[PDB]
């Protein structure tokens, strides 16, 4: 049907419809009268999946034969959402697929729908780790995710009177068709026991014993025949586990609960024993794979030459002194040799800036669970602290300012220093946000290493997030400039030649209406809710934070919904206003924020005298799967977090790629957008960092803007006194005082000119023409914001490899 | 190689050698240079596989489109073993598959013992279902088998210091090739709640929900194309089960539990909760998908022509009060019309007379787990017992024996009471044993209702038990009668015509001497035991149990060592002893007995003076694949059970079948297995019936036995004053102490002729023609075994369906 989705020969149409017939007879043990539209999708996806077989032996096959450096990139989180159309989209079969399940009479955008998401995520971070191991087989690096199997990925969102309820997501209940287990590469994991002192050094003992089973998920890349490996570790316990009889086998749970459920808090700590199991069983198991694989190519002087080790975050932090362990007690090198090894294979991403966020994990806690790390991290600690001592000496405080031992009520380890001492290379993930570690919380550790300090700013794969989710938009611009942009996204900027064109202009603003279009009808049928398709969409989708300040959002709501209560004649420019993301289960003021939203959609949804001029929509579940859908759909993208809290955001950048205009803060990636479209082509607000800095210094006082702003003052009445919840007057009690009182993200402070702001895109939308202009100024430069460049970035700048283009042989 | 595994055309070579690569590639993802010997198991186990589908799905269709009367055999165990190689047989592709892989250079025996065991039952029992599957299957009866998959079967025995350690049986660990999940057909199964009362009669509500999720396993008939159904339940968590937040997750595995792990008692009841939920866990998933099959053919008059429901033991005896309580409770029938489909439709087998193997319920457990069940049971005793005491007019006292419901410091619900009152058949498992249960624990109620107390003695199948496990023997037979035997094992009869053929008498003896130099290099290899192929294999496997007297044995093993030692340069026919058998964790006398054997093989078998006249092995781990080893190779069957309780045994007919005699009791089956063969034919010895019951009378006195037998009483003396045990002198003071006061089985009383019968054995085996013609003639008389026999008579006289021995259509 379209250009981009590949070729659909005879051939190849009649092959994967016979191979499809093949696995609903053989596989799925049914034929065409009883078959369900599930066992449809489970034929076709092993259709698919049986084209990576040959692609994936080869690559491996390929590695070891040239034994290049091999990167590991190790994470807690991968959000992966839905395998299926992205495997299609990488080995250009989607055309072929799509006509001969339409020739055995099927929908196949039908049978996509039943694939459960791969929500081993929370948010951002996960997502990035998905992204970047899609650039790193589209840029041929012989790149591995490692993570764990979780058993329950993010919970499933279910709103009930206006309350979030979680659900357990029992993604594997089906089975998995894009997994292989592999048991025969399963490795013992250590934990508790005691350190003993020999002649010959420390040697761990009395442990228990978890086994590491590990998963292989393909990566392949796009058109390239690369197909990479991404491996999950899943827990099992040992056959003598606890071995009256019967209890013995049902306490095999609590060794195998370590791979059972993802933690669903993002950018907040919480110091519980089971996460930091989590935290060391991905390490360890990891770290012994890869010390086999390097084996396999005695001396580990060339371990940093063959090896880079990528710490998302601080999570797998523990790879420093478990690498250290391994070094020096196993392998009986010397600690100073082993430590320039581990600086030189490590390096550290670092994701957030908030305190609460930062992993401080108890002494006490690490005393029990992992002894000898715990005085391993104590002689890094000793030893580096020596090296501040020298370079500033008598500056006692520096020395506890930098200590990877914090002192206090209970004794903690800070894991983000920990990693910096670790770690040849440490990065931020915005330019403003990389600028904010070297001048704030780690400016000790830069002065004393500034050669450590790097940005990368994060990227977005525009495989899934343009070609797969936005097939209309790809395809028109394909028509003016070919196919390399998909690999190669600088390319757009060719698109500016065309910001006169009427017929480009025409065919964008027609691609966003459809798009429009068919969300208005997904939620109709899925969610029995009316929307007008002509009106603006309004969205903000990410995970619920005070910090991404949905109430200012809704602050806006409630004001456009007074002025037309006001002045109910009066034109105004129609606008749904969809907001959608989860709340952490023990996040109570997100969860409040939540019931806000929905109670402000109860009210402004059901006055006649507002008609179809606004509607308030919670997006219900938002996930990978809903983003792939409401992105392309979006006019406007509200990325209105206050100034210096957002590390990057990459939600920001999916809504650039795909059409919508964007209102934002000075914040995180925002900065480096607004920089490459041209300030005049964004709708910059607000507070800048320096400014949220002058405001700390004197004090922020909520008061004066309740004070001043008289429209502010009628809502926070409007929320006091029940206006939006007429049964229970006081519900909203807890967010008047936190915004009164309390405030740390200032949403009064940047109020009036969000508004303001506001009414600007509201005239620019009542021009299609230019609205459609400076969409395509934005689209012609989010060139710069594909993982792609990112990837290439770290790869040079960090690793030490060069990124490929060229083809691996095909069959 | 041999005629009975099938043809090896050139046609299916090729095309089994193309299926077996294609496997290895698109399903295991290896090839050649790095695949393990597993991998090529499961190449082989999904070639084979693949042959099964077609007739699986034509077989179920045939069974809609004819809608003939089901049958639903109900079992807690089903104990199959390995299945490949059962697969293969019964589709006639052994040789087949011989070549392929010969011609691919792997060695199929060896691949084939890399399959674990389903071990999904305890001993006789379980393996009782599975004998019957296959003869269903193959008399082209429309049976269903149903339990439950437990995550963990019987555990692996490992034998430490000569104690049993039990270890943790994680069959599933690889996956499992022979199952296909069915989550489409998922059931809720509720437990606890309360019953509460409307004018449309009772309600069971404020119900816990646990899932019951169906894997199908195929179940082959011989050579005639059907392919019958095994549905196991999977014990699966509602998604808002529980739904702080990641306790709620961790917390599934409550639920989860019900179908973890398989209880290893046979033989002795223990009233545990997590037992209890599995039992009615099965029985409502397969009453439910029972009756969705029924209606899918309103009126439950024509239920018990469609329906048959076999209970295996009163493990699932709760589909009596169950179906009622669906009939009643959800259809809305009256009473009266519900006990007559309910009463029409179930059937009763009765496989123990122990009354330590009686389940026995305590009331306050069904209260508070199954309140409207007890009621129920309640309704059905007071109706029963009007009936007695109209039967009985005055019999106060046969009304308190025959009541469901027992007195005492707790009240107990009497099981075995509860499925006679519900069914309209009640058999025992041998001839002997249906009459003990006519005569004595169910006198009351054979005088109350004669017509439904019936025997069907038990078989063993002769496709695992003879043409699998011993391919010699059966091909010497085929060559002399051709093939129809296997299907058809009353043919066997016609070997007696070669009892004085030299030919025969010489290849029967020589593949009696192949299968032990196998089974004696397969002791040497995996367990580096030496042992004389010339000997005497004097086998006695079974779980060890009092009642089965491996303590018998050991005497015996014992007074030949002694009469040895005595006179050491006399003549002895050169015997190995082998024991096996695993012992329930908790049965603390069954763990001492294995520590005996094992403390006399550390005597015996170190011995200079014995050398290899005598050797004493304790087989470690038996299981069903351990049993196609050892039973080929035997030459004496040890059935040695005190007179009256072993119901029937099954091991004894195995023993039969492959060319060893029987030294045993009369006891059981083995009372028809002489009466078959002849008692001239047979080593029978020791007390009957009768015999056991006047010693009872006047009082069992062990000491008289140890008074009047000098060479008893030099074991018992050794026994306690540690020359067994040296350096822990009063080891086995409990045995002791149990044989001279407490023995309920009376050891001592069939001692001497036990010991004289043994001479007689012996005395035969020193002439090899005589020995051979006497095994021809147990062979020979081996056919009313079979449990296709043992099917035709269930089908016949219980279920009122006809077998067919009919090929269905091929592809
Ligand atoms: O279908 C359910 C089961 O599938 C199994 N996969 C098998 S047998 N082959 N896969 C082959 C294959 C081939 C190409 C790509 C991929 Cl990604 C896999 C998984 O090991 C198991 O964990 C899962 O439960
Ligand atoms: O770099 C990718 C994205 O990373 C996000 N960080 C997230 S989701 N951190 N979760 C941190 C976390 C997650 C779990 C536990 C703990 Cl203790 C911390 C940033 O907020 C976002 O600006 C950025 O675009
Ligand atoms: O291989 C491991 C997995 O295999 C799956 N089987 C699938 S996808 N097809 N089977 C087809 C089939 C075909 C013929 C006979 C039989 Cl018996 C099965 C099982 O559902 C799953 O529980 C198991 O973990
Ligand atoms: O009919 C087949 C065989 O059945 C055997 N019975 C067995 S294994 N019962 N287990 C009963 C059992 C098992 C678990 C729990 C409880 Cl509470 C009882 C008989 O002992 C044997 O003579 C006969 O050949």
């Amino acid at each position: 049907q379209i250009s981009v989705r590949g070729l659909a020969g005879v051939e190849n149409v009649t092959e994967l419809k016979k191979n499809f017939n093949r696995h609903l007879h053989f596989t799925l043990v049914k034929d065409r009268n009883v078959a369900t539209p599930r066992d449809y999708y489970f034929a076709l996806a092993h259709t698919v999946r049986d084209h990576l077989v040959g692609r994936w032996i080869r690559t491996q096959q390929h590695y070891y034969e040239k034994d290049p450096k091999r990167i590991y990139y190790l994470s807690l989180e991968f959000y992966m959402g839905r395998t299926l159309q992205n495997t299609m989209v990488n080995l250009a079969l989607e055309n072929a697929c799509d006509e001969a399940t339409y020739q055995l009479g099927l929908d196949m955008e039908e049978l996509e729908e039943i694939e459960e998401d791969a929500g081993l995520g929370n948010g951002g971070l996960g997502r990035l780790a998905a992204c970047f191991l899609d650039s790193m087989a589209t840029l041929g690096l012989a790149a591995y995710g490692y993570g764990i199997r979780y058993e329950f990925g993010i919970f499933n969102q279910k709103i009930c009177g206006g309350w979030q309820m979680e659900e357990a997501d029992d993604w594997l209940r089906y089975g998995n068709p894009w997994e292989k287990a592999r048991p025969e590469f399963t490795l013992p994991v250590h934990f508790y026991g005691r350190v003993e002192h020999t002649s010959q050094g420390a040697k761990w003992v009395d442990t228990q014993v978890v086994l590491a089973m590990p998963y292989d998920t393909p990566v392949p890349g796009y058109r390239n025949n690369v197909v990479n490996t991404m491996r999950l570790w899943s827990a099992k316990a040992p056959n003598d586990f606890n071995l009256g009889y019967i209890q013995a086998v049902l306490d095999r749970n609590l060794a195998e609960n370590i791979s059972r459920v993802l933690y669903p808090n993002d950018n907040f700590f919480e110091g519980k024993e089971l996460r930091l199991k989590q935290e060391y069983f991905v390490v360890a198991a990891t770290l012994q794979d890869i010390i086999r694989r390097f084996k396999s190519s005695t001396n580990f002087d060339a371990f940093p030459d063959k090896v880079a080790i990528q710490l998302n975050d601080t999570h797998p932090s523990l790879a420093i002194p478990e690498l250290m362990r391994v070094l020096v007690d196993l392998e009986r090198l010397d600690w100073d040799k082993a430590w320039e090894v581990t600086v030189k294979t490590c390096a550290y991403t670092n994701h957030t800036v908030l305190p609460e966020a930062l992993e401080r994990w108890p002494v006490h806690l690490l005393e029990t669970l992992l002894p000898r790390h715990l005085q391993i991290i104590y002689e890094i600690n000793q030893r580096f602290l020596n090296r501040v001592a020298a370079a500033f000496p008598g500056d006692v405080d520096r020395l506890r300012r930098m200590s990877l031992v914090e002192e206090g009520a209970v004794k903690r380890i800070n894991m983000a220093h920990l990693c910096i001492a670790g770690s040849h290379a440490v990065n931020g993930v915005a330019r403003i946000h990389s600028e904010i570690l070297k001048k704030t919380i780690f400016k000790d550790f830069y002065e004393l290493e500034p050669h450590k300090f790097q940005n990368k700013t994060n990227g977005i794969t525009p495989r899934r997030w343009l070609v797969l989710c936005n097939p209309g938009l790809a395809e028109i611009i394909a028509e003016r400039i070919g196919e390399e942009y998909i690999s190669d996204l600088d390319q757009l900027r060719k698109l500016l030649s065309y910001v006169d064109d009427e017929a480009f202009i025409r065919d964008v603003a027609k691609v966003k209406q459809e798009n429009k279009l068919k969300f208005a009808a997904y939620l109709e049928r899925e969610y029995k809710v009316h929307i007008n398709p002509n009106s603006l969409f309004d969205v903000q989708v990410k995970r619920i934070h005070e910090y991404k300040r949905q109430l200012l959002n809704c602050l806006h709501v409630i004001t456009l919904y007074n002025r037309i209560k006001k002045e109910p004649n009066k034109f105004v420019v129609p606008r749904t206003v969809m907001i959608g993301g989860k709340a952490a289960p023990g996040y109570h003021m997100a969860k409040m924020i939540i019931k806000l939203i929905t109670a402000i959609g109860d009210v402004v949804n059901h006055d006649p005298v507002v008609g179809d001029r606004l509607r308030v929509i919670f997006l219900e579940n938002y996930r990978v799967s809903l983003a792939e859908k409401v992105i392309p759909a979006a006019d406007l993208s509200e990325q209105i977090s206050t100034a210096g809290t957002e590390a990057s955001g990459t939600g920001n950048m999916k809504f650039m790629l795909n059409g919508a205009l964007t209102i934002g803060t000075m914040d995180g990636a925002n900065v480096e957008m607004a920089e490459e479209a041209g300030e005049e082509n964004f709708f910059i607000f607000g507070m800048r960092v320096e400014d949220v800095d002058r405001l700390d210094q004197r004090g922020y006082n909520a008061q004066e803007y309740y004070d001043r702003i008289p429209e502010l003052r009628q809502i926070i009445e409007q929320l006091s006194s029940g206006f939006f919840s007429p049964k229970q007057p006081d519900l909203f009690k807890d967010i008047v005082n936190m915004l009164m009182h309390h405030d740390r993200f200032k949403v009064f402070a940047d109020y009036e000119e969000y508004v303001k702001c506001q009414e600007r895109v509201s005239a620019l939308y009542k021009n299609p023409r230019e609205w459609t202009r400076m969409v395509i100024r934005n689209i012609a430069t989010s060139g710069k914001f594909s993982s792609d460049r990112t990837i290439a970035q770290y790869a040079r700048e960090i690793w030490g490899v060069e990124p490929s283009r060229q083809r691996l042989p095909a069959p």
